[PDB]
DNA sequence: GGCACTGATCAGG
DNA sequence: GCCTTGATCAGTGCC
């Protein structure tokens, strides 16, 4: 199997400069304001330019400032993103109705019935890219191996504005000297749990005792693990379906009182709901972040799909139900629906 | 024993 | 900060 991995590069802060070409060559940095006071909220991503100097996702807009006080920072426009991806996805299904859609700004293509080897799939990454340049200016880094996991870690190496391919040998490499750490959807809490084990490097997983590895870190997360170090992971490309959709918004101030937190979380059912579509749910979760910023939730499910005015009354019951339960004030407040007819 | 369902967790974009 | 193109866990009700 040979499978194809297209990420696109810094995309948020790529699309502004497309959109504004005189960004070319300053730091950019995309920001989410949350409007609690001035500048409060996070980076949503940073161009090379500004990532350079540690202005990176997840930090906060202050923070970033403090490094780069002079770097441009502008509001995140998603909806404009969400539209340029969308194009540039379909011109990825030119080249493969394998197609998975991984998030906004990543795919997995399987080429397996399109090319022969590793070399005609490399020629094949470099039209993909040039294509995307000539139709929308994005460059992209493209990743190339046997399987998603190492397709992904391919364009990983290979950032930015890369393409990689990842051999058999080199995989069988990889199995022994990549760092743990650094393999797909192991996060930090789960490298520290297995660096306590002695594990660090796949090879290693295969010697552990099965149970001692399953009982720190899970019965899925081990057998996906050991699968990928005896060279045996091999998941489809499936096609992936929206699940769930929400919004949560943040509120002026921390609050305990119903009829302050109604307002808010009316607001978030009727941008849920615009943003729903022509899905209709059959289930309605409110979404509670407390301040010191853990989530706490509450759902119901209905027999039937839930009208906007059903969401109204219940979504009140349930944020009754999570004040009753927990006694921490809130910090933001939103509803997600799920379960589509 | 194991399926179906819930809310918490861990992950990653 | 915000979102799920999320999956899996322990706790439980149930057959
Ligand atoms: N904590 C994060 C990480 C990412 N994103 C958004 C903005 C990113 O542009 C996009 C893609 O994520 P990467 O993780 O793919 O980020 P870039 O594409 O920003 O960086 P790179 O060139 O390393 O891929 O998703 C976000 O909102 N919050
Ligand atoms: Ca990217
Ligand atoms: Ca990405
Ligand atoms: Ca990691």
């Amino acid at each position: 199997m040979i499978v194809l991995f297209v990420d696109f590069d810094y995309f948020y802060a790529q699309v502004e400069e497309v959109l504004n070409p005189s960004l070319k060559g300053k730091p950019v940095v995309v920001c989410v304001f949350s409007g609690r006071f001035e500048d409060s909220g996070a980076v949503a991503t940073a161009n090379y330019e500004a990532r350079k100097f540690g202005v990176k996702a997840g930090i906060p807009i202050v923070e970033a400032k403090k490094i780069l006080p002079n770097a441009v920072y502008l509001p995140m426009r998603k909806e404009v993103y969400q539209q340029v991806s969308s194009r540039i996805m379909n011109l990825l299904r030119e080249y493969s109705e394998k197609i998975e859609i991984a998030s906004i700004d990543e795919a997995y293509l399987d080429i397996s019935d399109k090319v022969r080897d590793y070399r005609e799939a490399y020629n094949l990454g470099l039209e993909i890219k040039n294509k995307i340049l000539e139709k929308e200016k994005i460059t992209v880094t493209v990743g190339i191996s046997k399987n998603k996991v190492f397709a992904k870690i391919a364009a990983d190496m290979a950032k930015p504005n890369g393409i990689k391919v990842i051999d058999d040998e080199e995989v069988k490499r990889l199995i022994r000297e990549l760092d743990i750490a650094d393999v797909p959807g192991i996060g930090n809490i789960t490298a520290e749990k297995l660096k306590k084990l002695g594990i660090n490097k796949l090879v290693d997983t295969l010697s552990i005792e099965f149970d001692k590895l399953k009982g720190m870190i899970g019965e899925a997360k081990a057998k996906y693990l050991i699968s990928l170090a005896r060279d045996e992971y091999n998941e489809p490309i499936r096609t992936r379906v929206r699940k769930s959709i929400g919004r949560i918004v943040t509120m002026k101030r921390n609050s305990r009182n119903l009829e302050e937190i109604k307002p808010y979380l009316f607001r978030a059912i009727e941008e849920s709901y615009y943003k729903l579509d022509k899905r209709i749910p059959k289930a309605i979760h409110v979404v509670a972040v407390t301040e010191d910023l853990d989530i706490v939730s509450r759902g119901r499910t209905f027999p039937h799909g839930i009208s906007k005015e059903t969401a109204y009354s219940e979504s009140v019951k349930l944020l009754q139900k999570i004040l009753e339960e927990d006694e921490r004030k809130i910090r933001r407040i939103g509803v997600r629906f799920s379960k589509f007819i």
